[PDB]
């Protein structure tokens, strides 16, 4: 399990804009172990915090849009809420052709949405989606049939790629150019 | 809008072609936003309709709820075991900013994916997998104020049910099954 994406920005200086970061709510389907869901949500929660601190923002963590005191509301630039799901489907066959061997795979479906919310009216001003589907892991190949991994290990291969891609897409959307534009439109 | 898990199987009944297919009850997971009864009724409709489609196409159809309930007598005689797994999830409260032509709108939107497995009955070997992507189905809930969530869920699910039945019915054509029959013959 590698729910870590390294952050390579420089330490930017305090820009005095404060962002509210809500714990992401990512549903999973039954074949994914519960501990992975919490690992995944806990990693995105802290890693986006670091990343936002690293870019000059200060961060109020909450775990629900309920908590949020009218205090923090009156001050914060925006709230960042992530919701969605990841599911894993098992035992899909891809048949052989001239170049490729026949394979049994696991494969994801699912989607993650990140809302940009104004703290007072609670209006969503913008939504950014990451598609996390069609990430594949090979469990058997036919060369003699050969087992490559067990199921749990496919689940893991797939969650890591998914985590990664999410963190890559999100960190890229939250650039300075985008954020400063956000501020002005508001 | 009311639930509508029914696709009209239009077509002449076909001379009984003598092949038997085993149909297993579809396993379709759902996310928290969708009532369990919708899942059940979505799984039940696909099951009966696929039996009706098959029969109307000349096959004998044997129904079971799990592959383990298939008796040897059946395994020995069946052409094919069809076996559907997947999920459908609905995401709520996605905004689509306005532009020159369209008002700003808030929507609900699906994700998920269905997989139909084609299985050789004796060995239990999967021979072929056919997928239907059911993601990116949208319902508008608010314009800058159309509906609420449960009504949008109903619409999205109907559109997903329609898409599954159309893709599978076209996948399980006479040309494809005869081809599949020939392919096992050699195998």
């Amino acid at each position: 399990l590698h729910f870590h994406y390294p952050i390579k920005g420089k330490q930017e200086p305090k820009n005095s804009h404060l962002v509210v970061l809500i714990e992401p709510k990512i549903e999973i389907n039954k074949v994914i172990p519960e501990s992975y869901q919490k690992e995944f949500e806990k990693s995105l929660f802290l890693q986006l915090s670091s990343f936002l601190e690293r870019k000059g923002y200060s961060v109020s963590q909450f775990k629900d849009a309920s908590e949020i005191p009218q205090d923090i509301k009156e001050k914060a630039l925006l709230v960042l809420r992530m919701d969605g799901n990841v599911a894993i489907l098992e035992d899909i066959v891809e048949e052989s052709d001239a170049l490729s061997e026949e394979k049994v795979i696991d494969m994801s479906s699912g989607y993650l949405n990140l809302n940009f919310v104004e703290p007072k009216s609670e209006d969503i001003i913008h939504s950014f989606g990451i598609d996390v589907s069609k990430i594949k892991a090979v469990i058997e190949r036919v060369e003699h049939r050969i087992k490559e991994t067990d199921h749990d290990q496919a689940i893991r291969k797939i969650m890591n790629q998914a985590y990664h891609k999410v963190m890559v897409h999100i960190t890229k959307e939250l650039s300075k150019k985008h954020m400063e534009h956000y501020e002005k439109v508001s």
